[PDB]
């Protein structure tokens, strides 16, 4: 089940695939939950988005050295947003290589982030062009369009049924998706549908802020995200 640790939680979703998920009390709003994953890959880990704070990022990497003890390769992370790169001096200062979306990249010093070490370009199909992201293993990243943010990027887990969906998708009982003034209105829904076609056959879908849902988390964020356009 869901494992303590420190004021973190991780939960295994499959032999090789753990969910991080970390808390920040935000004023007016709670105290907000954000998913991200560690991968192990042979005898390297690599992770998919940072906590919401340096501190809590680098007790990601403690979990790690006491839950698997093999050396973190690189980090993808997903989006500028804190709860996606909050973290991204804890990574740096622990040796580890970073990559972004150039897009991400560009954004993170108005949005308050520290950018990434290397940038992720995108073919106009949405898959990252390979170059850019060298030595990924089974991570599969793919640029579905804008959505909850311009930059959003999504990414597969190859030899799993598992793809995450990041802060573009919310889970298949969801009540809303807000007004959030980063959105794209006019492109997030077909954004959301490009992310379910490009990894067809996953059938545990992850996101940032629900626990692991079925296929249908896609079928009803875009079904949601009808009712904006
Ligand atoms: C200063 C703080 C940073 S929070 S990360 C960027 C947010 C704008 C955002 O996109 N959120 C926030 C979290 C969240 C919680 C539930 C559903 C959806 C989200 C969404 C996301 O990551 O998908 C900040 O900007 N805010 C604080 C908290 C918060 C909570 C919920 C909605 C918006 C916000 C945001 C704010 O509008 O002040
Ligand atoms: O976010
Ligand atoms: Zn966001
Ligand atoms: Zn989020």
């Amino acid at each position: 089940g869901d494992q303590r640790f420190g004021d973190l939680v991780f939960r295994q979703l499959a032999p090789n695939v753990w969910q991080h998920t970390s808390y920040l009390d935000m004023p007016g709003f709670g105290a907000v939950a954000s998913n991200g994953l560690i991968v192990r890959d042979g005898g390297r880990v690599l992770v998919v988005d940072t906590a919401w704070t340096d501190d809590q990022t680098a007790q990601i990497l403690n979990w790690i050295k006491q839950e698997i003890n093999l050396p973190v390769a690189l980090a993808v992370v997903t989006h500028a947003h804190q709860d996606k790169m909050g973290g991204m001096d804890a990574l740096h200062a622990a040796g580890i290589a970073t990559y972004a979306n150039a897009l991400s990249n560009q954004l993170a010093p108005q949005e308050g982030m520290v950018a990434a070490q290397h940038s992720l370009t995108f073919a106009a199909n949405g898959w990252v062009e390979p170059a850019t992201a060298p030595n990924f293993g089974p991570l599969k990243v793919f640029y579905p369009g804008p959505g909850h943010t311009s930059d959003n990027i999504t990414v597969g887990i190859d030899g799993t049924d598992i793809a995450f969906g990041g802060c573009l998708i919310k889970d298949s009982k969801a009540k809303s998706l807000g007004n959030l003034g980063d959105a794209d209105t006019e492109h997030y829904a077909a954004s959301a549908r490009a992310f379910g076609a490009a990894f067809p056959k996953a059938s545990m879908i992850v996101m940032s802020h629900s626990a692991p849902d079925s296929r249908a988390a896609i079928t009803h964020t875009a079904r949601m995200a009808d009712k904006l356009r």
